[PDB]
């Protein structure tokens, strides 16, 4: 493989973030490389219906949108690199990234732009029923449990929000957390455990996602666990939202970049630059508060023009 | 027409931000009213060549893309009507908004999304060779200038940071301005006035906009004034960008929302939220920095989730 390759900008991801930084900085000639990372397209790659990315009049799959961005972005002049980055130098004038083909990569300005994967409880279950009444996203799929029940799983901030999102929406909300009360903001918590639709189960985790056959398969229960106990139940359900938090992709930059308390990279106000000149991150990596598409590839933009003034003003 | 109308969010503005904003309220059952004003899908209607939103391969015109999510809007359940908003009382709950129709609007959460329109300098020219050589963004449109020399008009922030942008795209970049020096943070204006390939014609305006017959018509030139003494001189370019700033549409907040000093409407960090409670704003409007579709397209994302949470802690 290539001993060692220069770009003016170098993007590290390939979900909406990164490609929306490429589109803009190759449109401002800096020929961007974007490298793909493990999931080209990140993680809108695992779903098949997406109806909140303003700009189609009906639904689309995941995988076919992130096709239509990889296009435009090699259209305008980027160039998507199929490799990983397994280290990054942040403190050395071009910045310097290792690929896991060996290949060094040096860059004027880097754009991060690595998500935050939703975690999963690691259930078999999870995956059969995965868009047919699992999800990880209330935002996303709340509207079709219009008048529904519905489960969420955890106990954190995230599982508060989720919950209260969908309680304004489903018929009712049964919150399963494997602890005796949450780990959330008082008065959220509060909020939410006062809504005449909202039930909690404590002490208990999902066993199990129950449902009908793959004809796809669809949610019709689950069975919770007491972990005190182990004593089992089952119950109705029609839709399970895992909510138990997101890992952002830093494993890079930990000691190296700014974080926030939960592990984010911490990036200035309306700005992506981090704590690091030169150095911009974009999109969920960043992004705890919003965590959609549009708001990464927004993210996206402002990066890439970003680090255009700021290479402007290093000449 | 109807004397009195309530929705739970109601948004000001088809643009990119408003539909948006309508696309997630509307999605988390928020019934969302759109009121169009009179651009229904705002500025981007003016332009027949996108090629930096992110999710079309292909090049776009701006009003196929403006209709797609105005029905992609009207399909998850938002309802746009066709009224521009003549006042608004910020002070009172519900907040109530009057029509032009005479219908009284209100609404538990208001998004403003009503845009900064590009000002122009007001000659008959700058219509015959829109998109055929002039043009307000140099993001938008500096890229078909590639080794091309181009007219920028301005000497503000505005002007300077175009101007500086086209410098590292075009062959040349000439600064045309009414006054004999920039009004600009003098760090930026040393640095665009020492790029080799960027010339000034200080205390000048453009006269008129030349070039070829509409068959598009294309620039070829323009004719400059010295506002001192009258006298004109004509020459050669490929492109004119007219940078003389923009105009937020706040002539409904003055002295009742937070301003900053240039004029466009004050948000939190990180967020839609104004001076009042309930009261978001987003995209152009607020948001003097980045001024893309995408931006005011992630602005309005954000705005519907905080309405929606505001909504919620109100409840
Ligand atoms: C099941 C499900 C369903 C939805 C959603 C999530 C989930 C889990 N979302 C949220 C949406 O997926 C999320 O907001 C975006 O994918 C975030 O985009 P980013 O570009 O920030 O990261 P994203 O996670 O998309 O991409 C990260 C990229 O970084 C790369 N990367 C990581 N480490 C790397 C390394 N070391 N080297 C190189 N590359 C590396 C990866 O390969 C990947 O390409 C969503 N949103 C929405 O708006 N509408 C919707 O319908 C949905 N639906
Ligand atoms: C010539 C040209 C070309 C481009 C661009 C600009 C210009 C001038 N832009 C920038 C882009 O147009 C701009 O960023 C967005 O239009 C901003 O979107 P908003 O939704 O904020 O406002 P936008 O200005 O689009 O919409 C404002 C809306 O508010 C409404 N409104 C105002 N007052 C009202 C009232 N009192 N009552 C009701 N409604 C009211 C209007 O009717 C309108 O529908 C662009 N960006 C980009 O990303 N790619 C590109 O190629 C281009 N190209
Ligand atoms: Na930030
Ligand atoms: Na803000």
């Amino acid at each position: 493989s290539m001993t060692q390759r220069h770009a003016p900008v170098i993007v590290i991801g390939s979900g909406p973030a990164g490609y929306t930084a490429a589109i803009y900085a190759a449109r401002a000639m800096l020929k961007p490389v974007v490298i793909a990372g493990l999931q080209q397209g990140g993680q809108l790659m695992i779903t098949t219906d997406v109806e909140n990315y303003p700009g189609y009049a009906e639904p689309v799959q995941g995988p076919w949108m992130m096709e239509q961005m990889a296009r435009q972005a090699e259209n305008v002049g980027a160039q998507i690199v199929h490799d990983i980055i397994t280290e990054v130098e942040t403190t050395v004038r071009p910045f310097r990234l290792k690929g896991d083909s060996g290949t060094i990569y040096t860059c004027d300005a880097l754009i991060i732009a690595t998500g935050a994967q939703a975690k999963w409880l690691g259930l078999e279950s999870e995956q059969t029923f995965m868009g047919g009444g699992v999800s990880a996203c209330a935002t996303c799929d709340g509207f079709f449990y219009r008048g529904k029940d519905v489960v969420v799983v955890g106990g954190g901030n995230t599982a508060v929000e989720e919950a209260l999102y969908l309680s304004h929406i489903a018929k009712s909300v049964t919150i399963v957390h494997r602890r005796d009360g949450f780990r959330a903001e008082k008065i959220m918590q509060d909020r939410l455990l006062s809504r005449e639709n909202v039930s909690v189960v404590w002490n208990s985790v999902i066993d199990e996602i129950l449902g009908t056959e793959a004809r796809g398969a669809t949610v019709t229960g689950v069975r919770l666990k007491n972990i005190v106990t182990g004593e089992t139940q089952e119950r109705a359900t029609h839709g399970v939202f895992i909510a138990i938090g997101h890992a952002p992709a830093v494993s890079l930059f930990e000691g190296k970049l700014k974080q926030k308390p939960n592990g984010y990279l911490w990036t200035a106000p309306d700005s992506t630059a981090t704590d690091v000149p030169g150095i911009f991150a974009a999109g969920d990596v960043t992004d705890d508060i919003y965590r959609q598409a549009v708001t990464a590839a927004g993210m996206g933009c402002m990066a890439a023009l970003e680090a255009e003034r700021w290479l402007a003003a290093q000449e």
